[PDB]
């Protein structure tokens, strides 16, 4: 029950990945 | 069962909203 639920939290991590290469394009 | 998974698609909007502030920070 829990197992299927941590991939809800799971996605949430794709923001980091979008900010990180946002990161990259700021200073250029 | 289809239901349970549009939750998880759901959070993902976290994203956005993450960036959405950080836009904002940007320019100041």
């Amino acid at each position: 029950k829990g197992a299927i639920i941590g991939l809800m939290v799971g996605g949430v991590v794709i923001a980091t990945v979008i900010v990180i290469t946002l990161v990259m394009l700021k200073k250029k």
